[PDB]
């Protein structure tokens, strides 16, 4: 009972691009790039579309740096969200009805408007380690326990 998503991370050695979503799933919080994996579509393909769609950027190089599977109590479809990283991009991050995007330096991640997981994770991918996560949630801002273990092959 699970649904494949993406979430794709632009990582510079400097700074990271997130995007305030203004919507749907998730609204108020900086984030990464993603969604919904379509049909015939591989992960990493749909990773690709979600970044270009949700930021306006186009990426050459892309990798693979994590797995997490997150559950909300009391809904059936447990996320399983493939994280990536780029490596390269092009393009000017663009502004939209959906997606605000900014660059944050690395000491000044916005984990107070986050979702309170990627306080775990993302020291790891800043660090560029690969992980293997999984969060139970209650509501939107309770984590009610986690497992988070790092991985040689994502
Ligand atoms: N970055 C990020 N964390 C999340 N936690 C739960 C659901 C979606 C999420 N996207």
């Amino acid at each position: 009972a699970s649904r494949l998503y993406t979430l794709v991370l632009v990582l510079q050695p400097q700074r990271v691009l997130l995007g305030m979503k203004k919507r749907g799933f998730g609204a108020g919080r900086w984030n990464g790039f993603g969604g919904k994996v379509q049909e015939g579509e591989t992960i990493e393909d749909g990773a690709r579309r979600e970044l270009q769609e949700e930021s306006g950027l186009t990426v050459d190089a892309l990798h693979k740096v994590g797995q997490i599977v997150f559950e909300f109590v009391g809904e059936p479809e447990l996320m399983d969200v493939h994280v990536f990283c780029t490596d390269s991009i092009q393009g000017t991050p663009v502004e939209s009805d959906e997606m605000r995007p900014c660059w944050f330096q690395l000491d000044q991640i916005p984990f107070k408007d986050m979702w309170p997981d990627d306080s775990y994770w993302f020291p790891l991918l800043l660090q560029k380690k690969k992980f293997h996560g999984y969060f139970k949630f209650q509501g939107q801002d309770t984590i009610l326990d986690y497992t988070l273990r790092e991985v040689d092959t994502v």
